[PDB]
C-alpha cells in the first residue's frame, strides 16, 4: 500500500490558515518561519518578482495593493456571474477578470508580465506555503493532507479547495468540513456520556453551524446550515464605508480612488476591530493619509456593533435552522463550541448565549486553531501510525440535490443533511441524447436554486427487441463531493463511465500545468532557503567570533600580536564583504566562510 508519510490538517482560512500535525498522542500546532501559528492567507508579486506568501505578502500590502492577493477563498470554485463576486470584487485591490465564465486574479508577476490565476492558484500558494512550514517543522517532505473548507461550501468549491491541494503538491486525502473538524477538537479528550454540540464557526469570511452527537470517538452531524459570505471580512468593510464617507464629509475628500490609502484605512480599521473585543474605543491613526493630511478618528464599540447589527443578527438564523432540522431544542444542547476568529466579538458572544438562556460556551477552545486541531487529527487517523484513539465521522451534504432533466421530470433527489456518501439513481428509457441538470439549494422549485452543472448522456446504442436503459447513479462521496456515472442495464455490460460536468471544471491536463507552475515557483523557494540560510551561517560563524577573539582570557590571551591582525581582521574583513554582499549568490557564500576558515584554521591548530 501507498506511503502517505506524515499527513498534515490544514485549515485554510479566508484571513488565516493554519497547520497541524498528530504525533505521539498529541497535536502540534506548528509555528511558521516567523513563529507565528497561524499565517496570514495572502500571496504577492514583489516589483523583482518574487512570491511572497504569508507575513511576509500581508506586511507589504500598503506599498503594493494591486499586486498582493487576499481573500481567495470568497472566489474559489464560483462562476464570474455569482452576485456574491460581483459585489466581493468592488472592494479588492487587486484585478479580477472574467476568463473560462470564472473569476481569475490578474497581477504583476514582474519582467513586464501580467499573468491570471485561478482561484485555486492562489490558494495553492497559500497551501504550498502552510506545507512548507510544516516540512520544517519535521524534517521531512510532506506528500498527503488533509484539507478544511466550510461545511456550507458548495460542490465546485468543495472540488475547487481539493484541486488546489493537488496544485500545490498535496494528494487531499481528505476535505473535512470546519464545524465537524472543531468538534473533535472539542470531543477528541473526553471521557463523558453522549453530547449534543452545536458548533457556531465565524471566520475571516465565512460563517457555519453544525449540531453534532458526540459519544466515545463516534462524531455524527446531524444538520448544518450557514452562509459562505459572511465573516470578519464583512464587518471591516463595512467599518469601512463608515469611515470613508466620515472623511468625504469633514474633508470633501473622497479616497475611494487611492488604493494605498484605502489599503492603509483598512489595515487600521482589522486592528481596531480587534481592540474593539477587549475595549469599548479603539483610535485609528494614519500618518500622511490622503494627499499629506492625517487621519484620526475614534471608533466606539457600540457604533461598530450598530454599523454591522444586521449581520451579526443575522447569525441566529443558521442556529434556529439546525435546531429545527435536528428535531432538537434549547435545553437539548450539551455544550457550545465557539470557533473562528469572530467569536471574540463581544456582541456575537452575548447573541448566543442570549438565545441559549446564559448558557456558558465551552471552554479553553482557541478559536484561530481549533480547526486546524481537529484536521490533524483525522489526518493523525489517516496516517495508520498514529495513538489518536478510535475516531468514527459521520458527516453530511449541506444542499438538497435536484436534478431537471429536459424533456423529463424535474424531482428532489438527495435532501440536505443527508449523511454521506449516499448515492441515488435514475433509469432514462428515452435514449438519443439526455440531458440532466443538478441543482443545489432548498427552493421548493428545483431548478430555482444553485446550478451545480450540466450532464449529457450522448452515446445510447440501438437494442433490438429491448429496452433503452440507461441507468444514471449521482453519488455524494466522503469528501461531500459528486460523482455522476452512467451504466447501460438493458445490455449487460457493467461499464460505469462518469459523466462529465459541462460547467467547466479544471481538466487533468489543466490541473497538471498548473502544478508545473507552482513547481517552478517552489524552486525559487527552496534556492532562496539554501541561500539565506548559508549567508546566516557565514553571519554566525563570524560574529560568534567577534565573541572568542573578544574572549581575552581564553582564546584571545592565546593569540600572538602577528596572529590576532591576521584573525580580528580577517573576521571584520568578511564581516564588511558580508555587509555589501546580502544579494551574493550561494556559491560566494561557501567560499567566504571558506576562506575565512582556511586563514582561522593553521592558527587555532598551534
Ligand atoms: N479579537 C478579535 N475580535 C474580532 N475579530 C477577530 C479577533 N481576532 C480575530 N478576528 C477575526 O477573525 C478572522 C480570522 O479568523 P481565524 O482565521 O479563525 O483566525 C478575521 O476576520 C479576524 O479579524
Ligand atoms: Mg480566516
Amino acid at each position: 500500500s501507498e506511503d502517505v508519510g506524515t499527513v498534515v490538517g490544514i485549515d485554510l482560512g479566508t484571513t488565516y490558515s493554519c497547520v497541524g500535525v498528530f504525533k505521539n498522542g498529541r497535536v502540534e500546532i506548528i509555528a511558521n518561519d516567523q513563529g507565528n501559528r497561524i499565517t496570514p492567507s495572502y500571496v504577492a508579486f514583489t516589483p523583482e518578482g518574487e512570491r511572497l506568501i504569508g507575513d511576509a505578502a500581508k506586511n507589504q500590502l500598503t506599498s503594493n495593493p494591486e499586486n498582493t492577493v487576499f481573500d481567495a477563498k470568497r472566489l474559489i470554485g464560483r462562476t464570474w456571474n455569482d452576485p456574491s463576486v460581483q459585489q466581493d470584487i468592488k472592494f479588492l485591490p487587486f484585478k479580477v477578470v472574467e476568463k473560462k465564465t470564472k473569476p481569475y486574479i490578474q497581477v504583476d508577476i514582474g519582467g513586464g508580465q501580467t499573468k491570471t490565476f485561478a482561484p485555486e492558484e492562489i490558494s495553492a500558494m497559500v497551501l504550498t506555503k502552510m506545507k512548507e512550514t510544516a516540512e520544517a517543522y519535521l524534517g521531512k517532505k510532506v506528500t498527503h493532507a488533509v484539507v478544511t473548507v466550510p461545511a456550507y461550501f458548495n460542490d465546485a468549491q468543495r472540488q475547487a479547495t481539493k484541486d488546489a491541494g493537488t496544485i500545490a503538491g498535496l494528494n487531499v486525502m481528505r476535505i473535512i468540513n470546519e464545524p465537524t473538524a472543531a468538534a473533535i477538537a472539542y470531543g477528541l479528550d473526553k471521557r463523558e456520556g453522549e453530547k449534543n454540540i452545536l458548533v457556531f464557526d465565524l471566520g475571516g469570511g465565512t460563517f457555519d453551524v453544525s449540531l453534532l452527537t458526540i459519544d466515545n470517538g463516534v462524531f455524527e452531524v446531524v444538520a448544518t446550515n450557514g452562509d459562505t459570505h459572511l465573516g470578519g471580512e464583512d464587518f471591516d468593510q463595512r467599518v469601512m464605508e463608515h469611515f470613508i464617507k466620515l472623511y468625504k464629509k469633514k474633508t470633501g475628500k473622497d479616497v475611494r480612488k487611492d488604493n494605498r490609502a484605502v489599503q492603509k484605512l483598512r489595515r487600521e480599521v482589522e486592528k481596531a476591530k480587534r481592540a474593539l473585543s477587549s475595549q469599548h474605543q479603539a483610535r485609528i491613526e494614519i500618518e500622511s493619509f490622503y494627499e499629506g493630511e492625517d487621519f484620526s478618528e475614534t471608533l466606539t464599540r457600540a457604533k461598530f456593533e450598530e454599523l454591522n447589527m444586521d449581520l451579526f443578527r443575522s447569525t441566529m438564523k443558521p442556529v434556529q435552522k439546525v435546531l429545527e432540522d435536528s428535531d432538537l431544542k434549547k435545553s437539548d444542547i450539551d455544550e457550545i463550541v465557539l470557533v473562528g476568529g469572530s467569536t471574540r466579538i463581544p456582541k456575537i458572544q452575548q447573541l448566543v448565549k442570549e438565545f441559549f438562556n446564559g448558557k456558558e460556551p465551552s471552554r479553553g477552545i482557541n478559536p484561530d486553531e481549533a480547526v486546524a486541531y481537529g484536521a490533524a487529527v483525522q489526518a493523525g487517523v489517516l496516517s495508520g501510525d498514529q495513538d489518536t484513539g478510535d475516531l468514527v465521522l459521520l458527516d453530511v451534504c449541506p444542499l438538497t440535490l435536484g436534478i431537471e432533466t429536459v424533456g423529463g421530470v424535474m424531482t428532489k433527489l438527495i435532501p440536505r443533511n443527508t449523511v454521506v456518501p449516499t448515492k441515488k439513481s435514475q433509469i432514462f428509457s428515452v435514449g438519443g441524447t439526455v440531458t440532466i441538470k443538478v441543482y443545489e439549494g432548498e427552493r421548493p422549485l428545483t431548478k430555482d436554486n444553485h446550478l451545480l452543472g450540466t450532464f449529457d448522456l450522448t452515446g445510447i446504442p440501438p437494442a433490438p427487441r429491448g429496452v433503452p436503459q440507461i441507468e444514471v447513479t449521482f453519488e455524494i462521496d466522503v469528501n461531500g463531493i459528486l460523482r455522476v456515472t452512467a451504466e447501460d442495464k438493458g445490455t449487460g455490460n457493467k461499464n460505469k463511465i462518469t459523466i462529465t460536468n459541462d460547467q467547466n471544471r479544471l481538466t487533468p491536463e489543466e490541473i497538471e500545468r498548473m502544478v508545473n507552475d507552482a513547481e517552478k515557483f517552489a524552486e525559487e523557494d527552496k534556492k532562496l532557503k539554501e541561500r539565506i540560510d548559508t549567508r546566516n551561517e557565514l553571519e554566525s560563524y563570524a560574529y560568534s567570533l567577534k565573541n572568542q577573539i573578544g574572549d581575552k582570557e581564553k582564546l584571545g590571551g592565546k593569540l600572538s600580536s602577528e596572529d590576532k591582525e591576521t584573525m580580528e581582521k580577517a573576521v571584520e574583513e568578511k564581516i564588511e564583504w558580508l555587509e555589501s554582499h546580502q544579494d551574493a549568490d550561494i556559491e560566494d557564500f561557501k567560499a567566504k566562510k571558506k576562506e575565512l576558515e582556511e586563514i582561522v584554521q593553521p592558527i587555532i591548530s598551534k
